């Protein structure tokens, strides 16, 4: 008899795909948690008189500010056992900017062979990054029986920026919740006194890579819990080869049917049709929703790589995954319109949203001129017209009424200097929003009204 | 004669139970300003350095703040009545994490037997909560002539927390408004030095439960003036009984016109007539009076429990009144469509909300495919789309241009880490603003628009 | 011949009554700016540690605070002329809270006989202002050769609030834009430990009020300038005397119509006219006029008065003018009607509110219900739903988009303490918007629609 | 044969003024974030105490902070190269408020003769800028063999304000990414200890010009680099020179129609043609064109002479180029309306927007009445209705909901003083709110969805 629809199990990735993210993700999650508040932790440690909040705004102006920052740091190096809490250790390090028998290493970059003076102008600056570093590593006992890195002199008119390295090694102790012995961590600090302005003030910012393994331990039962998430992949490899066999076989009869259009009997309107209709031809949907497959397949390889190699990058593989569940997700939709009533709310979207798009066109246009005229004359001035993103950011969050009483308000402060540059933004704010709100929006609302109106008659 | 609608005594509770709900949370906002202000007091008193806006930003990082975190604590408690003003008293304590005769009690929870070491990896931890707890609780008077809180060791390695475990009995003096003898309170405070992470980072968070009661007192005429908002509750239960007797009375009448439909004479055609006019038969209208009713009257028998019983918890019963007031309130309206041109403009709600929410399900859909795929990928580089109730928390605010440029502003100082980052965020949040302000909402008017025109015709 | 629209010098109004206000508005501007900046000074001086931003969390905790902080407002009073910029003198006392031939007081207001004691329960408070002043006020020149304000004691557990009186007479030198010699100022301060509550927190705030006249000067051609704004007001006299007589004229009109719809022959169509349209007849415009005149005219009298004697009130009158600014302003539309097309712009207005207010009571219905419900619910654990205006005013302003985050955010702080209340936030709060985002809004939108709609056929 | 729209090189100005005013607005902005961070460096050396954020709320108040606010800014111009990072220089001063031979200036703008005093007015001030000025200048070397600055006395009563001018010489080091040797630069600092109001606020700002010139270098291939950017203008002054001479030959056939509508034969109708008609008949797409150009090259001529000439002042020119592409790229439109499709969803605009002004004008006129009532009410008591601007850009950034409850919070403060102004602001932001949202925005919409409905029948 009629068997049901068996091809219908893509209702099973709705699930697989999204608990193969959630369970990735809730461990990822967890493990950024841990990764941030060591970093948190490091900026009270290794920075002189740092605040919670001030991290672009933290920055060094003097000279002595810049000496015992860089002091500073490094004493919180040398006694990190002896103060700090958490319980870390020094790498011992045998990369790089460390020295065959080395941890800490502060780091000048700075100019070759130099000189600057206004008013007396006689130079040959050779553009060079002459990287001396110093080498420091404590041990862990008081000093036995059997040095000058605080006889250390910047050349602050010649100096780029000063980078302090190190690594810690630490064990990540939220791993009782797997209830066994703990997987492995190994932060990589980059203290870095940038100095690329030469303008008097010199970003004081600490940042950390994290390397994860499995250091020794003989124990048993903490191996059998990490192959229930590697074989749940397989689950998702098991059905992602099947939904990318099952749309290719529906193109198939696609390429079927284009021969049986004109087939049945040839000629139907002599020759040479291109039939645009038939561009749109195949139902594509699922052509999309397989690619959303290859996206997951691919995903998921590359998770599995992180995951079983040394390979410690979370970019591309969390894109892709993410990517698949939302376009997955959004198919939730199409499986939705085998219902008759729902298809018609859907097909108002599918009808108006090529007039839609081909009016949108016009709204980016204007929205462009608007972006490149706001940046060059509200650049200068203030600081939410800075950059081509940052005036495209803060005008498309200015269209719903983000921020706007404080940009105003930036203006007011620039209404002493330049009241042409103030009366100018008071009209080009104005003229932005109450055409975007106004006028563009509402023909966004008239187009789907319309469409609304006309798809039932 | 025809006597009036006395069935229509359901404006009653418009006032009744609205007033049931201002009286009590009238009272209820009064304890809570006093409760909470105290909290503040005592995070100004026993927190080392903390300041007036730092909760979750307030921590300890090195070991030597810990300890001084600890002993600021306690010294803050030994010299309560010397320092402190408001005027509390301790607690003489007989309770669980306190002694027979002790009443400021730090107690550590640290691992029982264990080891952490990186890179010389011999330990045997077994995960256990072998908590020591030091007691202390000075004399009021000076030194009679009738120890080692101090000489005290953390295990910072070893250490899950730190607790400093107390009660503080006080006289609420905003008493007066009842112009008698006082109501008396217990502040049972928790100053927990969390370290779940060993990140270097222990959150310091000070919080307190509240226990109230009635302390000795032989004056007159302040136990009159309870009673009154006692009796009033009586009120309520004999509004609810009356209501709740009222709907099911109608229900019958219901049930009577399913024989009646078909009853007078049977077979009008066979068993035809679809029952979901049955499922429209009854008025819904009293289930919702009900549903008002079952929560109003649950409501007040735990308040009445909270008022003439020990039981000290405002959660379900707080929201039982509420959402029965609301439930009321939005009754009102059906109340309000006996008028007849009002009805046409609540009619078009009635014939639109089908589609609305037969639309709004796809809209979820598309939503949740985006929550997800923010959430995996922004989770790790931005604080606010860490976990999927904050990625829906700021999408959903987002949707309206709430904290817009905020979040745009946390994707630029992500530009310089991963790009790819940076210009998927750019895309991603565009991507769902834009549909869901031009072509949801839209469609949303749209549906309405057109549920307005179609009514009328 | 026919003479134009003489009747038409409303438009001078337009003109007049808004540069009435701007006169007055740009004058009593730039005294607040004045005014404040001082009481932002006296923070600066009379506050021990008082910060730009701190002023709700500006507070006392412990005693030795409070102490500190009297004294050093005391200690800052008694060295105003030596350390304060800006130039200031001492009132020399002759009012209340001052002795005949007294400067500073600092008052505490305490109770009479009483007792407080947590567990030992013997007391009798009786409750009373008791108010114990000290005086002191110091003289310019240095100290003379012809006292217990430090000896001073407070009584914490008996303490309602300290408060410290003073007044300081100055002169406001921004009245060079005049160009002669100055106006007078006299502060009037108070710094208030406010401990109402008892809950060891004492609010401290330091509020001004201020009195200005004119003291001793004998040069030439200040007395003149003053003159012309003072002439203006009566411009306004005279053209809201014109607009009152104007208007009451074609209301006499009115009732001549009222009698003459019946009166050119009577029985015109027996009773069958229902005369509440003919109460929809007549034109509201000149009592928008009169209301608009009526309130620019009790304004100038209160103006008047404030300026020619005794001074000190503006609130009603400033009120007054601003509220009959807007109901002119407002009333150019109906002068604007007189052109056609611009009429059936507006007529879609006057077609579609009634039908847009019967909708509003029914959301206003809804909305208080909801109003209800988070403020007994929200109002323990979060600040935003604290009081039924809050509430209001946080929901009122969430149905735009604005702080949505920022309330979702504080939710998740109150997710550890009773989920069922972050949970019921959660879906309260989406509750709320969804349904006034997507559903009222849009129907608000549907029924001016539908008015535009029908309204040219 | 029939050859192409060589008059369409539109597209030409489309890429070539946008890369004008990209190429000049990067690294015109280049030089800002240079340029301010440098005026941040200065705030943290020269100002007393000063924070990263505070710079309307830095002031000093007492008369101690403003002689060691004065005294840390000489003392750290005195030691510049000593203490201060990047590399400045001393300008060694030949201009107005330097004497010849002079480099830091504190100088005092105090009154001439004149008295202040309370309760006893004897004065005669006679409104006067006499500066006192005091010079100085350190030599780099180590004091050689071969005054009163600190011996200074400010007049406090009499100080208008005081202010250090000097200038500083630099090198900007970001010229390496044109890879010889530098452009060189010139900051001019001037710190105001501004006291117009003598309300006991001074607020301390630091502030600075930037002149920018070459200095001396004999090295070769720095030089061909500044001509290729020099160059490119020409291209815009040859493009605009061309559309310029395009459009008014087809304003001349616009001359040419006026005469050949009639001109075939006159007298089409009697006396009709009309001419009114005629007089909305000729093509602005052209002038628009020619207001783009005009503000394209009268910018370039301007952005030649500030870059190449006495370069003096931004802001012309950068309005002139960003109005200039914002009015080329809104005209990609126009051009985009030669398809079919695209112009009915262009059209709908057009037709509508005479509606839609027209409307506007009454919601401006209501929104002004708006603007003044809540002026002179809400100016007094709060910060965000002070002035007529922050009126107009605080209620137009809140009909979006843009910081609302942070208006509303700001109402609840000033509850407790006078109720009347509280409720007047609750029931003035609800009218005002609840207006622009739901019958104004509803309107707009309203007038395009007719727009829409109306165009395709």
């Amino acid at each position: 008899g009629r068997k049901p629809c068996k091809l219908m199990l893509q209702v099973v990735k709705i699930l697989v795909v999204t608990v193969q993210l959630i369970l990735f993700g809730l461990s990822n999650q967890l493990a950024v948690t841990f990764r941030e508040e060591n970093t948190i932790a490091f900026r009270h440690l290794f920075l002189l008189g740092y605040s919670d909040g001030a991290d672009d705004t933290f920055a060094a102006y003097t000279r002595e500010q810049l000496y015992q920052a860089i002091f500073h740091a490094v004493d919180q190096y040398l006694a990190l056992p002896d103060v700090s809490l958490g319980r870390y250790a020094y790498v011992r390090g045998g990369g790089d900017p460390w020295t065959n028998g080395s941890g800490l290493a502060l780091c000048q970059r700075y100019y070759h062979r130099g000189h600057v003076d206004p008013a007396n102008d006689t130079f040959d600056i050779d553009p060079m990054v002459v990287t001396d570093c110093i080498q420091v590593d404590p041990p862990e006992r008081p000093p036995p029986p059997p040095s000058s890195y605080k006889n250390l002199t910047l050349k602050f008119h010649k100096l780029v920026n000063v980078t302090i390295h190190f690594r810690l090694k630490t064990i990540n102790l939220q791993s009782l919740i797997n209830n066994e012995i703990p997987d492995c961590y190994t932060f990589s600090v980059l203290i870095t006194f940038d100095n690329k302005a030469h303008s008097g003030r010199i970003p004081i910012s600490l940042e950390t890579q994290a390397h994860i393994q499995e250091c020794k331990h003989p124990s048993v039962f903490q191996h059998g819990d990490n192959s229930f998430r590697l074989l749940f992949d397989v689950v998702v490899i098991l059905t992602c080869s099947l939904s990318f066999l099952l749309c290719a076989r529906s193109l198939l009869r696609g390429f079927l049917l284009q021969n049986e259009f004109v087939g049945f009997m040839w000629r139907q309107r002599g020759r040479v049709i291109s039939l645009w209709e038939r561009l749109e031809f195949v139902n594509g949907w699922y052509i999309l929703l397989v690619t959303s497959d290859v996206l997951t397949i691919s995903g998921t390889i590359m998770k599995i790589g992180i995951e079983a190699k040394n390979l410690a990058s979370y970019d591309v593989c969390s894109i892709l995954l993410g990517t698949s569940t939302l376009l997955v997700w959004v198919g939730v939709i199409r499986y939705l319109t085998f219902f008759h009533n729902y298809n018609i709310l859907i097909a108002t979207l599918r009808v108006a949203l090529p007039s839609v798009m081909r009016f949108c066109c016009c709204v980016a246009v204007i929205y462009l001129g608007y972006c490149f005229c706001g940046w060059i004359v509200l650049g200068p001035y203030h600081v939410k017209f800075r950059s081509l993103s940052m005036v495209s950011e803060c005008l498309f969050s200015l269209i719903n009424g983000d921020d706007m009483f404080v940009t105003f308000a930036a203006m007011q402060a620039q209404q002493g200097r330049s009241s042409l540059v103030w009366l100018f933004s008071q009209l080009y704010l104005y003229s932005f929003i109450s055409l975007f709100i106004y006028m563009v929006l509402s023909l966004f609302i008239a187009l789907i009204t319309g469409a609304y109106d006309t798809i039932k008659h």
